[PDB]
């Protein structure tokens, strides 16, 4: 008898950017009270977890953040009581809530830093201070290290008369995780939010926690370049400021703090991490070891990087994640996020449905960014008098609920960001009346994913794939039924499935289709037609399963194998 | 009720260089059968653990080693049966046996390497192979990395037509610990020796297990130096070939393999490591974490580095180890070893006794190198027709047992190394007849250390120290007795102890003294005389202990605090 799937394994996650979900008090900024009013809509999506990005008291709301108090709410989002009412409303709905945590830096207005730049007490080495020659407005940094946004990562502080370190903007001084006073502070921040009932954290920017103690220069990517023109982050090799040797042991103490709150059954606290962008073998380290426990999964954002809808492009993201993942770990598929271009603008409107069908039929936890379920798109321009990253700001446009003032988001006259011009046709109210929309298909896949027992605990055998088409099967032993997903990223195709499967009848029934005209229509596997961005979930009966054979041992995947008993009507792991 | 001390915590360790202990078959090389004949002498020293350095089948017996078979014995030392008879003899004596393990490299005659240089099967990537331009006997290495003994660490292999990596000599190709086939091989070597009854391992050269995958050049210590004259290891910064990010996780899997054999009580398997030479904060990482288990202790060889007998020199080694050590860990004190100059030649013959008294009264496990108990010294010259390191060879001279042929070591005409000329006066037989010798005092400290309950579980308060004198106290709460160790590394001293302690009577009795004339003589703490290399263990009665006060909270140390009950007659941890 195998162990039940945890709540973070069983249902999709829904990532919300709280300043753009729903506005309650007519001021143009979303708030925690507005998320509580729309909890009913989240349960129609069969969502399991709500993931709210940062809402702490912040002096900078971008550039990975500048938090002035890790135990407070920013005023625009509400108060501490408004958050406690939201958590009670989320739990009584049967949902879970995970929140963003960034432990790397603070704001230069944090009380810890105003005490540190004065050498007040034990706060003197909460940050990384160093002597640097400064005069006439010019400073000589202790080394050639560059900030992620590009300039010397050392900044002179006139009060302390030294230089402090920052990986990000100068408003974001880096905390010193080599001393144990700072790790006790972060330990107390975790315990404060886990006490309020938060079901887990998403830790971001963990690869920047530690830097080399010797403070030696980095090696330039171009060896023969004049050292005074090195100002771009991509012009250096980052061997001393990223993923130092003691970094994963700090992450493991975060996990051990969260184990104190995850003992009682039903209240396991989730831990997730932002993946290393340029390396997938460094990402799989966060999965932990057979004897050392770490993150529950690192968030896989490699599907949200693709800017060309190709068959070989998607196929490569899938196999590379499942090949490198440790043996019995849980995959996850994130097709969009706050800092990448929305799916409709990146790939095209004809690919919205095919992409919802992909992440819901792959093995693991599908993670959904708000607006992706209705085919939302990037806004073309904005006018913001606040410090934001204009390269990534346009995917945070307010949610489109109906055809009304500000797409039914604010009920005021102004919103912090403009809504898309096509909210008259693309909105939640309109899409849930028409029979086959982007929102309707999402609700059919979310419901299918919930109660199938074949998509949640079934094997995954990835069949061959020419470009422009992806095929794979989900199957469990004692079920006598398999799902066959055919996804066509090409211009068209009329392909023969009897050649490819060799385990398929001549008449199979269509369980679901993105075009949605094939409601329950049967098809003949001799000649199946796929119209350039269409996907089918075929369902039929068979005994000879694909993973039993020796030809497919290499391309079948399962997290924890468990056969099914038609007699006893239970999963059992002995098989 | 606190947990009992393990066998590696309770008694001293005795390090034996097996080729120089005792020769059985007249061939001039010590063997495992010769160690079994002298087990009686090891129990007169009250030794708990025997530590035998490497004896595997080796093509190179120095330069950290070149092993041709990790599951065989070198012929000069005996056979597999001779080892099984030695382990049975060691256990039936009540002793433990730990052995050396080096997992970094092999010999170029290993079967794994003769299969790897031919690309035979899965052995093709057991080692680190790379393409390099070779012609006319000259080779262009893949980067500027240097071997520890100084030259390019890449060597061209004519059969494979590539370059292989070696941190040490070219006869020692480095294993590839990034693939899992090699870590399964080392896992099976550990299980093979733990099955034979070996009670633990000493892992050496663990900081060299991993190297950077990118193979980028190191940074020169002298930035403006011509790159073709960089041939010394000390001319580079070793950021890519030493202590890479995944190294401690490989050590932790070694520990987890040894936990399968350490479950039954009385048979815990010890794990020790060779310390990082130039850094003490990197050494304390091997102690592990509160939640991740690693080495039981890293071997502290900082006492064996001192080449000047100074009071401030010894005092600095002691405080730096106890300050940086994690909270409840076990210290260890190694005053000599196979690769450093013996204690008599490094400091002087007048400092042999004072150094035995130091490591036996400090808190932790004292580790003894064979010959140190009788005041052995380095030989002046040798004539070896084998590849050895002449800089460190002279501390491996054969053990001096009596005034006979070859100091009673071989019973043959030749020995692999000559014995010291002064074996007529310095030998075990002579020293155990005269009343107060180096061997006699060692047996009194070893016996005192065994059954005292104050030196094994007592606090350690390090009192003030002018140069030329070291004072410290060992005390437990419910015992009503304290030991006061006065060690004089200066030229002479007549010091007043009533000024320094303020808890001491005017008449205290001498428990032990290196000069040994003070057998049971009482002394007056008004004027105590110490003759330039003398040490006293003073013993008296008091109630107001030194660690109870607030002035000494900073300079008292204990591994696991536990008071003593005069009524119940047990240690209890609630105090
Ligand atoms: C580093 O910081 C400076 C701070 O001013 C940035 O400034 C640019 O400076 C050049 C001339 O020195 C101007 O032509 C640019 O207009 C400045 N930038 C802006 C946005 O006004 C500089 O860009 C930074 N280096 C980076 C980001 O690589
Ligand atoms: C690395 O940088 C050097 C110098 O910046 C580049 O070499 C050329 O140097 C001359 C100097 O007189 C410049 O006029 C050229 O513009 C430089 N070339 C380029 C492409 O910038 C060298 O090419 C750089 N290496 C690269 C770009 O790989
Ligand atoms: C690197 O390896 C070479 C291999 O020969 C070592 O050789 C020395 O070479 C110089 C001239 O090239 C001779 O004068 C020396 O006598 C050679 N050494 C010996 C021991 O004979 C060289 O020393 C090595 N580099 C080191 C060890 O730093
Ligand atoms: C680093 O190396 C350079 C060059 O090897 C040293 O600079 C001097 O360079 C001239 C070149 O004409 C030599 O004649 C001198 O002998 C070099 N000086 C020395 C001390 O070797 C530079 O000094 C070195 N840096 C050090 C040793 O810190
Ligand atoms: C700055 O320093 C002064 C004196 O050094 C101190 O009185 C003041 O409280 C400090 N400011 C802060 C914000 O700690
Ligand atoms: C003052 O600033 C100028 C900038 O042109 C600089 O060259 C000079 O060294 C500075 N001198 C002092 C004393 O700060
Ligand atoms: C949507 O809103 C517009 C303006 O508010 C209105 O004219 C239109 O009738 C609405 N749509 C429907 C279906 O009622
Ligand atoms: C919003 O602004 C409009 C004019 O811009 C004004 O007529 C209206 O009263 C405002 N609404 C609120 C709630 O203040
Ligand atoms: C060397 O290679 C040949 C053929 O490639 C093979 O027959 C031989 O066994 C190899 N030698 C060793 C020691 O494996
Ligand atoms: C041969 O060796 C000489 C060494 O003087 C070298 O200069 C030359 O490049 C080499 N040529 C070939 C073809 O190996
Ligand atoms: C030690 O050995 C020498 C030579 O074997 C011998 O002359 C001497 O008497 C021995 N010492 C004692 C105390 O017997
Ligand atoms: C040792 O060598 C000597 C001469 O060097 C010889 O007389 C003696 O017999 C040898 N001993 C043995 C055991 O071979
Ligand atoms: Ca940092
Ligand atoms: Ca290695």
């Amino acid at each position: 008898s195998p162990k039940c799937l945890d709540w973070w394994q069983a249902g999709p996650m829904y990532q919300i950017y709280p300043r753009s979900f729903r506005d309650s008090n007519k001021d143009g900024d979303g708030d925690l009270k507005g998320i509580q009013d729309k909890l009913d809509y989240i349960t129609t999506l069969n969502i399991k977890t709500v993931w709210i990005t940062s809402f702490y008291k912040s002096s900078l709301k971008d550039f990975r953040h500048a938090v002035e108090d890790f135990q407070e709410i920013d005023p625009i989002f509400g108060t501490m009581k408004d958050f406690e009412n939201l958590v009670a409303a989320i739990h009584d709905k049967g949902l879970k809530l995970i929140i963003d945590f960034i432990p790397n830096h603070t704001s230069d207005k944090h009380a810890w830093f105003q005490w540190s730049r004065n050498r007040t007490g034990k706060y003197t080495d909460y940050y990384i201070w160093h002597d640097c020659n400064y005069e006439n407005g010019t400073t000589i940094p202790p080394n050639n290290w560059l900030s992620v946004y590009g300039n010397s990562s050392w900044h002179f502080d006139e009060v302390r008369k030294q230089c402090y370190f920052h990986q990000f903007m100068k408003e974001q001084p880096d905390l010193n995780f080599r001393n144990p006073d700072v790790q006790e502070e972060i330990k107390e921040i975790i315990q404060f939010w886990l006490s309020k009932g938060v079901d887990g954290f998403s830790f971001n920017a963990l690869q920047y926690l530690l830097e080399a103690k010797h403070l030696r220069d980095e090696a330039q990517v171009n060896k023969t370049q004049i050292p005074d023109t090195v100002t771009h982050y991509s012009q250096l090799h980052h061997d001393f400021t990223t993923t130092q040797v003691g970094m994963h042991d700090i992450v493991r103490s975060f996990r051990q703090t969260m184990n104190q709150y995850s003992r009682e059954p039903g209240r396991y606290r989730f831990m997730g991490t932002e993946a290393h962008g340029e390396s997938i073998t460094e990402t799989m380290v966060y999965y932990g070891l057979p004897f050392i426990q770490e993150a529950d999964f690192p968030f896989n954002s490699y599907l949200s990087k693709l800017d060309k809808p190709s068959g070989n492009s998607v196929s490569e993201v899938i196999t590379s994640w499942l090949e490198n993942m440790p043996e019995g770990k849980w995959p996850n598929w994130m097709t969009g996020g706050p800092d990448n271009v929305r799916l409709t603008s990146r790939l095209g409107e004809k690919y919205v449905n095919i992409m919802n069908m992909l992440v819901f039929t792959l093995p693991g936890t599908p993670i959904t960014y708000y607006g992706e379920e209705i085919g939302m798109r990037n806004i073309l321009a904005a006018n913001l008098n606040e410090n934001y990253d204009t390269g990534t700001l346009f995917s945070k446009s307010p949610m489109q609920w109906d055809n009304s003032s500000n797409a039914g988001f604010s009920e005021g006259n102004h919103t912090w960001l403009p809504t898309s011009s096509d909210y008259h046709t693309v909105n939640v109210d309109v899409q849930k009346t028409q029979p086959r929309s982007a929102l309707k298909l999402y609700q059919e896949l979310s419901l299918l994913h919930a109660n199938e027992l074949l998509l949640s605990r079934g094997w995954f055998c990835y069949l061959r794939n020419d470009n422009h088409s992806i095929m794979y099967t989900r199957e469990l032993d004692g079920i006598n039924k398999v799902f066959l997903m055919v996804l066509n990223f090409g211009e068209s195709s009329l392909l023969n499935l009897k050649e490819m499967i060799s385990n398929i009848p001549t008449r199979v029934r269509i369980r679901l289709s993105t075009s949605s005209a094939y409601s329950g229509r049967e098809v003949d596997t001799h000649a199946v037609t796929l119209a350039s961005g269409e996907g089918l979930i075929l369902e039929y009966n068979t005994g000879n399963l694909l993973h039993r054979q020796t030809a497919f041992k290499d391309r079948c995947f399962v997290s924890n194998r468990a056969c099914y008993s038609r007699v006893l009507n239970i999963l059992y792991s002995l098989c």
